[PDB]
């Protein structure tokens, strides 16, 4: 595996049988990587984010309308950089997941935690708790494993490369990862109240040039 810099869109889904209005997303994580370095960053995306989708102004439910092919180009659009690797996973397959690795610690408001747990362990209050998981999860492993997990989320990590990776991280890293943030207030539309986030322009661009010189791209 080439040790150039490269991204990840971590997508957390209830369904696999997303239709209607109610297929969304409910997690959005994006990890960027820069393996020659040993180094991490990592942000979340809170699900009500205004954003343009992949032309009026919606949440991040890009992936009721298109999948995880419209949830990846539109969160490329609004991080204008480009997510190379992608990883979706259900309620179930995540509950799963966990209890194959070993379940892990974290922290409450620390314990452990099996996958009823943290799966249920889990906007902005819900987002810290997340990456909490993701962040357990890391350092629970900083070969059949993966096989198992792997089977059981939608995915373009193919083995060799999660095995170098684990390698290549083994050293290093664990509390490290620079964890960056989107940083915007509350707006509310229509009569009804429904609500959005509203990403603070400045906060946005910094977030930006951070992963865009992290992922060393233009």
């Amino acid at each position: 595996m080439k040790k150039k810099p490269f991204s990840i869109l971590f997508m957390g889904i209830e369904d696999y049988a997303t239709k209607g209005q109610k297929g969304r997303s409910d997690s959005l994580i994006v990890v960027t990587l820069d393996p020659k370095n040993k180094t991490m960053k990592m942000l979340s995306i809170p699900r009500d984010t205004r954003v343009q989708l992949a032309s009026k102004t919606k949440i991040n439910a890009a992936y009721s309308k298109g999948g995880k092919d419209e949830t990846v180009e539109t969160v490329e659009n609004f991080l204008q950089i480009p997510i190379d690797k992608y990883v979706t996973v259900d309620f179930d397959g995540f509950k799963d997941v966990i209890n194959e690795v070993g379940g892990i610690d974290v922290d409450v408001p620390e314990m452990h935690l099996n996958g009823e747990e943290a799966l249920a362990y889990a906007d902005f209050g819900r987002n810290d708790r997340q990456k909490q998981i993701l962040n357990a999860l890391i350092d629970r492993m900083s070969d059949k494993i993966a096989e198992k997990a792997s089977e059981n989320v939608e995915t373009n990590i193919r083995i060799t490369e999660g095995l170098a990776l684990q390698q290549i991280y083994s050293g290093f890293t664990s509390k490290k990862i620079d964890t960056l943030s989107i940083t915007g207030s509350d707006l509310y539309l229509g009569p009804n109240n429904t609500y959005y986030f509203e990403p603070d322009a400045t906060n946005l661009e910094k977030v930006r040039k951070t992963l865009q010189e992290h992922l060393d791209y233009t």
